[PDB]
């Protein structure tokens, strides 16, 4: 596997706030951005091991970059190019949010500071609440995406039988804004039964768990991005079987992958 980056993983390594790769960040202004409201690109400086996969993360309704900013460097420090985006308007709906995620990804293909650091064939999308519903719409409109992770996602669309991208559904047990029963779990159930997928429910968590550094959210999101954006079979140990975490209230997967 030529896409493997960094040393072999442990529980502490996937839990670390910053991984091995030192990270730097560049900004894309609202004017510089074609198809989204701008954002911050986090990237590893060490290029000696090769290019990295790309990840785009979207915020929720009326939210901006800082609700998801802590995910940028945390994920990128494991060996990824991560752009956290602002939406074009504060009221953009989940279908629009999936486009701004794809436009942010495409913008990485031609970004000057990053395009030499990116493998444009291995990209993933992420999002909180409506940004999570957008992450599903971006996968449902681009079967070449390698991973999708809606974090407490929200969407009026319940049937996702057209997603072909390995998807990690992260719901919050005590979510009232987007309850897992009618949202997150409904998304996992309508995904293809043969798709490499997994539903993870965070114990005692509200809708706001992703707006602040949550280690459980970070560790499994890293494992998913490794196993699927890098095809890194070293990270399957953390997904198959069910993780032993009190932080996880429920878990269902298509393991082994
Ligand atoms: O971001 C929020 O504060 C928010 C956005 C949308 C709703 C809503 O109307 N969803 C009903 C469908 O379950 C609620 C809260």
């Amino acid at each position: 596997n030529p896409y493997e980056r960094g040393p072999d993983p442990t529980e502490s390594s996937i839990e670390a706030v910053r991984g091995p790769f030192a990270v730097a960040q560049t900004t894309v202004s609202r004017l510089q951005a074609d198809g989204f409201g701008g954002g911050t690109i986090y990237y590893p400086t060490d290029t000696s091991q090769g290019t990295f996969g790309a990840v785009a993360i979207s915020p929720g309704f009326t939210a901006g970059q800082e609700s998801i900013a802590w995910l940028g460097p945390r994920i990128a420090s494991q060996g990824f190019v991560v752009i956290t985006i602002d939406t074009i308007t504060r009221l953009d709906q989940p279908d629009s949010r999936g486009r701004q995620l794809q436009a942010a990804l495409d913008h990485l293909r031609t970004n000057s500071v990053v395009r030499n650091r990116i493998d444009p064939n291995r990209m993933a999308v992420m999002g909180h609440s409506m940004g999570g519903g957008g992450a599903l719409s971006a996968a449902a409109n681009n079967t070449s995406l390698e991973a999708a992770i809606p974090l407490q996602g929200w969407h009026t669309r319940k049937n996702w039988s057209s997603v072909r991208t390995p998807t990690l559904v992260v719901g919050a047990q005590l979510d009232t804004i987007a309850p897992v029963s009618s949202h997150s779990e409904a998304f996992y159930n309508s995904l293809p039964s043969d798709l490499d997928k997994a539903y993870m429910e965070l114990r005692g968590a509200s809708h706001l768990v992703s707006n602040t550094p949550d280690t459980t959210t970070a560790k499994y999101s890293i494992a998913w991005l490794k196993r699927f954006v890098d095809d890194d079979l070293r990270y399957e140990q953390f997904l198959c079987p069910a993780p032993d975490d009190f932080a996880i209230s429920e878990y269902r997967s298509t393991c082994p992958f």
